[PDB]
RNA sequence: AGCCAGGAUGUUGGCUUAGAAGCAGCCAUCAUUUAAAGAAAGCGUAAUAGCUCACUGGUCGAGUCGGCCUGCGCGGAAGA
RNA sequence: CGAUGUCGGCUCAUCACAUCCUGGGGCUGAAGUAGGUCCCAAGGGUAUGGCUGUUCGCCAUUUAAAGUGGUACGCGAGCUG
RNA sequence: AUGUAAA
RNA sequence: GACACGGUCCAGACUCCUACGGGAGGCAGCAGUGGGGAAUAUUGCACAAUGGGCGCAAGCCUGAUGCAGCCAUGCCGCGUG
RNA sequence: CCCGCAGAAGAAGCACCGGCUAACUCCGUGCCAGCAGCCGCGGUAAUACGGAGGGUGCAAGCGUUAAUCGGAAUUACUGGG
RNA sequence: CGGCCGCAAGGUUAAAACUCAAAUGAAUUGACGGGGGCCCGCACAAGCGGUGGAGCAUGUGGUUUAAUUCGAUGCAACGCGAAGAACCUUACCUGGUCUUGACAUCCACGGAAGUUUUCAGAGAUGAGAAUGUGCCUUCGGGAACCGUGAGACAGGUGCUGC
RNA sequence: CCGGCCGGGAACUCAAAGGAGACUGCCAGUGAUAAACUGGAGGAAGGUGGGGAUGACGUCAAGUCAUCAUGGCCCUUACGACCAGGGCUACACACGUGCUACAAUGGCGCAUACAAAGAGAAGCGACCUCGCGAGAGCAAGCGGACCUCAUAAAGUGCGUCGUAGUCCGGAUUGGAGUCUGCAACUCGACUCCAUGAAGUCGGAAUCGCUAGUAAUCGUGGAUCAGAAUGCCACGGUGAAUAC
RNA sequence: CGCUUACCACUUUGUGAUUCAUGACUGGGGUGAAGUCGUAACAAGGUAACCGUAGGGGAACCUGCGGUUGGAUCACCUCCU
RNA sequence: CGCGGGGUGGAGCAGCCUGGUAGCUCGUCGGGCUCAUAACCCGAAGGUCGUCGGUUCAAAUCCGGCCCCCGCAACCA
């Protein structure tokens, strides 16, 4: 857990340590920056760790030492100061788990999508559409559909929904992946508990900075003379223009009409319907090979979080929480999922 | 104008505690000792350290330093 | 418009330097080699094949280099078409 | 017409 | 008794020497090495015994053999009370 | 091969446990991690996965893989339609 | 694929790679037939009075909120559990409190139990003042009641009718 | 003082037990002279007279561990415990079940006749008085075939209303109130005044019924300090159709 | 010894057969816990099915011709031997 | 900016030419039919005809003016 992981980080505050008064290397920044986390966290660590030490022996010390007052008063003394070095403990837990990076404020795009047993993901992804709206409503959140394609019984097949605001991406990051459904269906005759399952893409902003300059001082533009036929004008004068770039060699050759300006004229909208067609393809390529990595194939196999429904239970692969709940979980209300997984992934 | 000197103690200053410290960028652009010193114009350091100028002394000892109005010129001014 | 034959190619070249190489120097973010940039200097040299009629361009391989232009973007009372 | 997968 | 493992010549492939005129070589022997492959051994002792060759015989050679070393590769037996 | 010295002293592992086929429970996940020669388990009360205990089988060997035969009278001449 | 035949369509002969532990044949019992025969029920036919059009009462779904407690949710849920929510009931929420506890038992110590009344507080409670001080005497104790301390535990209308 | 009020009786109504009777008992026809069917006579009741209870092996892995018990999981300074307030009654929408209606076989006012089944003591609450009223003050009887709830209503006579959203219908609202409870504001019931909407017979479609049923009308009880149009139960009038 | 003829190996040229990999592209085959559309076959499967052949259609398929029951119904017609 | 097509339920179209009326398909919502869906049926909402001005008894229409999408914009013997 999070015990685990402070030793590490006290231990490699502990190398850097030694390894800054070794005086051997000469990059220092990025160890000055690592020695800035480590002064960080390694003093609430060092704090915590020897509070919390000294408050369980001063618990199981004078619990059984053979049925004394004073010593009970003194353990209880010892617990006052355990709740104010727990309340310090998690305050600097609180204070390691923000998000200082800009790109957590960032806004998102959600992408719901059903998997196996089409009904049941459209019944399903409606309700998770449903989930993440009443849990945008609670924190005051924009919630627009851009595109939501309708199944058979109800619910849809895919949804593509823009959230913004103030830090949306930051906190849905770890919502990317599958989402078991066990349940007794209203499609389902027989009742016998059936395995379902959607999955849901987080998308960043990547705001589109489109359009560089044509830079005409990089063009190299190269008029010669045209082939085929027409004119002994043809013959005296070019009336052929190849342009070429040098950052992203496209060449543009233009052989169309009589004038060159004219030709000039193609052969920029040609460089700039290139240069378009160019950079939204690898756009479009960065976004496709990301979706492919957070989308999985859609089966019913283990992505992170599993959903029980008939026993009463919310079990997660990562941070194995156990809230039997199923009820204020429904209804918005999805801190107590998303805060331990972000305060154990900033750990590392 | 040249020549023998000075050109300080906290300023590791608070700053986003990784450091910007007279000199990346913020603002404050203090005040003493005072023949004189801007908490700094430049060089050089991860930042220092260091090197000059600002300015003030002394030898020296007669005129010198910087702007403006114009006349004629200089360069930019390279072809078959 | 009581006539100046124009493109490309072969041969033959001439001239300017806004110099591709060779030559002499300055700065460099020039340790040496190999470099980037600037000045003077035209004395000499400044490709071979595939494609395309093509000038040009790409490719393959050399070279120290595969210079830019003018001369009716040279040259048909020198030659094809 | 249709009623996708778990005795 | 071979149209010839440790004989000859010629033609071809591969390593080595050369003073470049020309030559040496053929582990599908015992050992051992490169390569292949999941996979397989020691560059050991001696003719003490047999057998083969030569010699009248004594004696000589024998990586066949008699063994020794490694591998639980297979079988068998014993112990770890 | 025989005698003597010393001290239980130096010497026990491998597979399996639902049926075929020899042997039972507990804990940890939870159609996941995984096992498996076939039928087949694991979806929060697993005699099947992993770990522990116990048992079973074989023994300096034990399991897996590869090949042949039998079972296979499922190439039928013995011995099919 | 190949060989042969044919004007062609094509025909004859005839594999391999790969996948699975099934495929198929007869037959029994249920299920069903917009298959047949027979029989029954306000099932159809005939009529009566209704619902759905309006207002009110109740319950549910959905929405909102602090909860709008939970279950039932096709016939077989929807004036259902509830044969009756102002507090109580209440299992829900907000706020203030108690933790061997509100309730069951064991140990040690202290005190008749009880009654009246006052102060602060939303009240639970906290802090008091008087009165009463027995049923058997091993009389360091009893048979009930009340308060304190520790462990066994208690409690749950929390989950699972799969 | 005609009130079964008092004598007086065990006939009769009512009432409780024990029995009788109704069981294809008999006849005629038909049917295999068998089971059985139809019709007829007696009878109050014809062929299980009528109704209720009594629910076959199994199906729905149908519901309840929220009535209870219980395996195992979980909390066990808490998801346990107590207190005050709020909520379970909120509301842009839809559905289910019932009541009141849309009127003239009907409304209003006066007079008047006929019930069964029940409940009652930290209860029913006569009679008298006051209040338009819900109810209040005083206070018998009864743990009961006597006492109380308790005047039954539709039904009948008479007068009015003339087919208009009107004298039909009664939602909602304001004021003054009454009962209970410690407290009626969220969030009880009832009465008076005044207002008095939608609604003029209902789209697609759909429900129950074959007899004292359908429909209509009233009463009582369980729940309950107070709080039903719901549930249970009883009674009055009472059809049509079944080829 | 040299010469010359006959046999003749390595090698070279020309043209075929067979086989192994590779080859842009294309067709069909087997696998998928979830796909889009249609319901073609199993009841008389709602147009009875199957086979051969020709044509057509996004697709199961449809239509015509020939064969077979590996098909139900035959208390609905009326009258009957 | 110059030219044309225009701006009719949420969307397509009639209807403008040639004035006496806001209409029809698709879609949305709700209820039925079915155990449930599709199909089918019923009901409701939805535009004042892109806006404004003028003629007319009457402008969705006839004419004109101002804004918004779309396509074109200097070529060839």
């Amino acid at each position: 857990s999070i015990v685990a992981k402070l030793e590490a980080l006290h231990e490699r505050h502990e190398e850097v340590q030694a390894l800054l008064g070794d005086a051997q290397t000469i990059a220092d920044q990025e160890r000055f920056r690592a020695l800035s986390r480590e002064y960080a966290q390694l003093s609430d660590v060092s704090r915590c760790f020897t509070d919390w030490q000294q408050v369980q022996e001063d618990i199981e010390t004078a619990q059984m030492m053979l049925d004394d007052p004073e010593m009970r008063e003194m353990a209880q003394d010892e617990l006052r100061e355990a709740k104010e070095k727990s309340e310090q403990l998690e305050q600097q837990l609180q204070v390691l788990l923000l998000p200082k990076d800009p790109d957590d404020e960032r806004n998102a795009f959600l992408e719901v999508r059903a998997g196996t047993g089409g009904d049941e993901a459209a019944l399903f992804a409606g309700d998770l559409f449903r989930m993440y709206s009443r849990y945008a409503e609670a924190r005051r959140w924009r919630v627009e559909i851009m595109s939501a394609s309708e199944g058979e019984h109800g619910g849809y097949k895919e949804i593509i929904a823009k959230i913004c605001g103030d830090g949306v991406y930051g906190r849905l990051k770890f919502e990317s992946g599958g989402h078991r459904v066990q349940r007794v269906p209203a499609t389902e005759s027989q009742g016998r508990i059936h395995t379902s399952a959607c999955t849901v893409a987080v998308m960043p902003e990547l705001p589109d900075a489109e359009l560089p300059d044509i830079n005409p001082a990089d063009l190299r533009i190269d008029t010669f003379r045209s082939s085929g036929a027409g004119g002994q004008h043809v013959n005296t004068t070019d009336s052929a223009i190849r342009i070429t770039h040098l950052p992203t060699g496209i060449v543009v050759e233009c052989q169309d009409e009589r004038s060159q300006h004219k030709n000039k004229a193609k052969a920029l909208s040609v460089l700039g319907a290139r240069i378009h067609a160019a950079e939204m393809a690898k756009r479009q390529q960065a976004e496709a090979s990301t979706r492919r990595n957070l989308l999985g194939s859609g089966d019913r196999s283990d992505r992170n979080r599993t959903y029980n429904f008939p026993q009463g239970r919310v079990t997660d692969h990562r941070i194995n929480l156990t809230l039997y709940r199923l009820d204020e979980v429904m209804e918005g209300k999805l801190d107590m999922l998303i805060e331990p997984i972000i305060q154990e992934h900033q750990a590392d």
